[PDB]
């Protein structure tokens, strides 16, 4: 989904010009997959 000026979103990765970088650091909270520590990632 193009909604306009720089943005170009398929899932975390609305573009602007650094969609590439939020969609990153989301999917690093994701591998956590505890989840940012969300389950305290325990080890």
């Amino acid at each position: 989904k193009y909604y306009g000026n720089g943005v170009h979103c398929g899932k975390h990765s609305c573009t602007v010009d650094w969609g590439t970088a939020i969609g990153n650091i989301g999917n690093n909270a994701a591998a956590n997959w505890a989840t940012g520590g969300n389950a305290g990632w325990n080890k």
